[PDB]
């Protein structure tokens, strides 16, 4: 499913990102903007073999077994391919164990690069919520 931005910041507020962590709404909408296009079925392959999966682009090194990264940790307890779901609840649960690692969204590379120090309550605006 390739969401709207207000629709996705209305199920993301919904399953309670919204200031989870210290973290608006529109921090959370920039991320998944620029990590998967607002596409649930996103997937992108990473050099050290590990997969990302879904809106937030959740890694299989850590976060969710895929059966293919050896080694690998399963911190959400889920298969990746719950995080494709046209359902974000795995998604949004995922990212709520994510973000509170120790490292905020700085988890997300391209929050990171793309979100973190911008006027990201913009992604939210005109947005009934
Ligand atoms: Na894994």
């Amino acid at each position: 499913k390739v969401f709207g931005r207000c629709e996705l910041a209305a199920a993301m507020k919904r399953h309670g990102l919204d200031n989870y962590r210290g973290y608006s709404l529109g921090n959370w909408v920039c991320a998944a903007k620029f990590e998967s296009n607002f596409n649930t079925q996103a997937t992108n392959r990473n050099t050290d073999g590990s997969t990302d999966y879904g809106i937030l682009q959740i890694n299989s090194r850590w976060w969710c077994n895929d059966g293919r990264t050896p080694g690998s940790r399963n911190l959400c307890n889920i298969p990746c391919s719950a995080l494709l779901s046209s359902d974000i609840t795995a998604s949004v649960n995922c990212a709520k164990k994510i973000v509170s690692d120790g490292n905020g969204m700085n988890a997300w590379v391209a929050w990171r690069n793309r979100c973190k120090g911008t006027d990201v309550q913009a992604w939210i605006r005109g947005c009934r919520l």
